[PDB]
């Protein structure tokens, strides 16, 4: 189990270790070494998702480990409350950034091993604290640097608790 202790409340997450093995191992290693502590939710788009895990408060990007292979063909779908990996346009490029689906985003699911079909790998799900996720999706956002939909006031993951 993982808990995100944020400055808007606690979010409790269950991982799908069995369905996304490398992705969950990568996510938990960042969690266990303190990588997500003092990290923000840098991209908030109401009616779509909230994304975090890459930047500290003044949009300072943190150093990541090597990218992981896309495990999206695992039967899990981008439904409301699930966590999936963000990445670049290459399929096997995810490192530490994740997003939480705040609605069902079926357009993000795997449909084939191709640049447009690979989709986004679901690896976890919110079991407690979705009211907290719904407070964050509705915050006022703007532009920071070349980043759009950045919260005007920082939404910070202060600490992460990893429990079995």
């Amino acid at each position: 189990m993982v808990t995100f202790h944020t400055n808007h409340g606690d979010i409790v997450i269950k991982t799908f270790d069995d369905k996304a093995p490398e992705t969950v191992k990568n996510f938990l290693d960042y969690c266990r070494e303190g990588f997500y502590n003092n990290t923000i939710f840098h991209r908030v788009i109401n009616g779509f998702m909230i994304q975090g895990g890459g930047f500290e408060p003044g949009m300072k990007q943190k150093a990541t480990k090597e990218p992981i292979k896309n495990e999206a063909n695992n039967g899990l779908k981008n439904t409301r409350g699930t966590l999936a990996m963000a990445r670049t346009q290459a399929p096997h490029s995810a490192t530490a950034q994740f997003f939480i689906n705040v609605v069902d985003n079926d357009f993000l699911n795997f449909s084939g091993e191709s640049l447009q079909g690979w989709g986004y790998c679901v690896f976890a799900e919110v079991v407690d604290g979705m009211d907290e996720v719904d407070k964050i999706k509705g915050v006022a956002t703007g532009r920071s640097g070349m980043h759009q939909d950045v919260p005007k006031e920082d939404v910070i993951i202060e600490s992460v608790t990893v429990s079995e």
